[PDB]
DNA sequence: CAACGTTGTTT
DNA sequence: CAACGTTGTTTT
């Protein structure tokens, strides 16, 4: 997808990410770079979103089932990118097609290093081509079986890479969201949907690059029907608008 | 090492190579190209020395435990060598480090074709760096045993290759002697020593590429303490000198 | 990390 | 040779 919501405050988001480690012990993920978390109802590519990844990416002797939550830049910048401005990337890595993921060098190399991450969101927006060229926006989320008390975060399959700015600076962590065919439920809205990891097991297996090979992890990548949506107002169309009105029903 | 002695006449050398085949039957090895054996007390790289190798290198239906003795050129000339004069080779292949042998493509490829051979010598010379001068002291180094009646030949682990002169001629067979760390007994003389195969079992297993894989053969390659030496005169320093005086004690 | 262009070794 | 080290555009 091309737009998400991820508005919850840091403390609330962290509690909504409670998980069981490989011994069945309930835990919260540990933050890296929490100050780069910027809550918004209206996230575009080139902004930072919180993602889950295995602690083994940061500590050599770590339990790969332990989770880090870290803000990462949406728009995978390949490790080999030669220019000094990540936004000057000449091709689009907002998304990564599931069907070609192991063929494309921007995605296959980091995937092969185990750089699998789970992109968090309240949900994603998608636009239906209406006739006129005016498109209708939808907010799309897990069914929620106030509402933001115990909201179920959407967990999208991503790949990340690490890029050292040639002229010096912090290693950039950036991600792409894997896309698949839209399920029947969404097929009238759009032809594509994100690779959604539905439940603790799918999330754990996507993250655990120490225990779960690329072949096994890619079996988790497919359309899913376990999703709902409502139409929203035009307010979300302008990426500068960050209000509860962006995902409010009409 | 960089210098050996191999001075015994062809008939005496062949009797000193008595071995048991795979049925326990005592045999002498069979010569190829005996006329290329030129006995000397003072052998340098690019000269020919007799080596043992499996008969299976020469006959498709042979008992791989049967041994050929054949003169080969010291200084492995890789099969890929493109120039017409083998002495133009820009790499020194007198020796092959045990620790990196599987990383070095000039040694790994022939090793993988089973081109393992046992380099024969009376013994080898090594030069000791004596602190406070650049004048080095030479030693003759041999198996523990005037004494040329029943002398025990030194049996060093070698790899060989086959090079066709591009402009035509006989296939060249050339060898490298594998090197390892010097044992404690020799550590004051030099930091390196040849890979010595101590006894009939080590020799048989190094030769038998039909029955003993690369992994198993490489377990035979290590420092050994079963070695003695004496200092010799400067006469051996000049590689043109071929006299009994080269390995005579002082 | 599959494709591709280069190089090969020790004291 | 063939094993090395080096290279590198993507989606709706």
């Amino acid at each position: 997808c091309g737009r998400t919501s991820c508005h919850l405050p840091r403390d609330v988001l962290t509690r909504a990410c409670a998980y069981q480690d490989r011994r069945g012990q309930q835990r919260l993920p540990e933050w890296r770079d929490p100050d780069k978390y910027c809550p918004s109802y209206n996230k575009s590519p080139q902004s930072n979103s919180p993602v889950l990844l295995s602690r083994l990416h940061f500590e050599k002797d770590a339990d790969s089932s332990e989770r880090i939550i870290a803000p990462m830049r949406w728009g995978l910048v390949p490790s080999w990118f030669k220019e000094s401005d990540p936004s000057k990337l000449q091709f689009n890595t907002t998304n990564c097609r599931s069907d070609t993921v192991m063929e494309k060098r921007s995605f296959k190399v980091p995937l092969g290093k185990g750089r699998r991450c789970v992109v968090l969101a309240d949900g994603f927006y998608e636009w239906q081509r209406c006739g006129t060229n005016q498109r209708q926006p939808y907010f799309i989320y897990f069914p929620q079986i106030k509402v933001w008390d115990n909201w179920r975060l959407l967990t999208m399959a991503g790949i990340f890479d690490c890029w050292e700015p040639p002229e010096g600076g912090d290693v950039l962590y950036s991600y792409t969201i894997i896309t698949v065919d839209s399920c029947k439920g969404l097929s009238d809205i759009h032809h594509r949907m994100p690779a959604i990891l539905d439940g603790e097991e799918a999330v754990s297996k996507w993250l655990d690059f120490g225990e779960v090979s690329t072949q096994e992890a890619l079996k988790l990548i497919h359309p899913t029907e376990n999703i709902t949506f409502h139409a929203v107002s035009s307010v979300v169309n302008n990426s500068r608008n960050n209000t509860p009105e962006c995902l409010a029903p009409v």
